[PDB]
């Protein structure tokens, strides 16, 4: 139980690459130690920036908010799908139904209430302008999940969370977000911008999703751990 | 993983109508995009750091102390040491954890040292649905339990606890005006948890408190998501 834990959260700020490209959080120093003797900031946060959780409400009219997700869905068995070999050749590589099929043939079945995370070797560009990989028309290019592989995780497993080391569940050039409309409305939640997936084993680890709980929220940054 | 049965959430659901030390809405949400007119829901949160179940970073009461992002991940996973002072707080709403309360816990459950979180269970978490959480008098001074500054001095001198937890608005009790415990614990690169919940559902010892503290760059605090296991 008290084994070795791993941090899976990025350290985000104003320079952190957001989906919209613009900064997603600003700080105002309300009090400083010099004139007041204590420090306090008043933040303005775009809850869908940084290492954050995509609640079902993000893509639904009456889904589950961040506070309504049960605790049983915040402690997930970790199933990391390595596609970084495929992502090296194709920047728009997606976790296809064939990708997770090979995960069974080396680690066994997917446990119930588990989180499926994509390992595309992409959680290392957050320090530069290459994380979004915006094109000449503002079209971002980064790996993601396929909608058909998303629905594959609905019919034949008890997976509850979909995690990605990129900015979105669907890949960059997704003007429709078919993976989002498939995995979120079914009361399953998503995780984006997951860090340090190269430091956890593909199977056996247990994810600890410290999802926020501001009532009525569609998302929000979450401190995520991984008990290896 | 051995003996892992269940995990309990030690976090309150915070909104604009949540009790704060100052007594104002500590968060103002605004839904920018809606599902019907835009296809998806997205809120913009303008919030204070010390709202709901949050963590006071060392920088909260120091000059160059650690910020929320500078707290080591190892210092976030800590053995949980819960001292129950609910019987005392039932009368005086300002009962503090005396150093003798710590010693009685040592003779009962053993030593605190080795990265331990010293949590205080005063039975105040159930008062969030009313004005008893702050318990402010007719004059305006709040009357809630806290940590005795002498107990914080014993934890640094005699133990190796890297964090401590309360179930109200501050580590100091209600009538504190200079915030003694904040000044005697945070500057030493030791963080505190405020507005914790569900401490009545965890054992007094043998539990592991996983603190999901935020890591926004350069912050003195922020709402967190806390859990307890084995
Ligand atoms: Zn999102
Ligand atoms: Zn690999
Ligand atoms: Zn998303
Ligand atoms: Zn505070
Ligand atoms: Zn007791």
């Amino acid at each position: 139980g008290i084994g070795e834990v791993r941090d899976m959260t990025h350290v985000y700020d104003a320079d952190f690459p957001t989906y919209f490209g613009a900064p997603g959080i600003e700080a105002v120093q309300n009090f400083n130690f010099k004139e007041h003797g204590f420090n306090l900031f008043t933040l303005t946060l775009n809850e869908h920036t940084g290492t954050h959780v995509d609640a079902p409400l993000h893509f639904s009219a009456d889904g589950q908010s961040v506070d309504e997700i049960p605790v049983g869905n915040l402690v997930c068995p970790l199933c990391v799908v390595h596609i970084h070999e495929k992502a090296a050749a194709d920047a728009d590589a997606q976790v296809t139904p064939d990708d997770l099929k090979a995960w069974i043939s080396a680690h066994g079945p997917i446990p119930d209430g588990a989180c499926v995370a994509m390992h595309s070797g992409w959680a290392g560009k957050t320090g530069g302008a290459g994380y979004r990989n915006a094109d000449s028309e503002g079209k971002m290019h980064f790996p993601g999940f396929h909608v058909e592989a998303a629905q594959m995780l609905i019919e034949e497993t008890g997976a509850v969370a979909m995690a990605v080391d990129t900015l979105s569940l669907d890949h960059g050039p997704s003007a429709d977000f078919a993976t989002h409309y498939a995995w979120l409305p079914t009361n399953r939640y998503g995780i984006e911008n997951l860090a340090n997936l190269d430091k956890v084993p593909a199977s056996g680890a247990t994810l600890i999703v410290g999802a926020p709980n501001h009532r009525g929220g569609s998302g929000g940054p979450a401190r995520i751990f991984a008990m290896v």
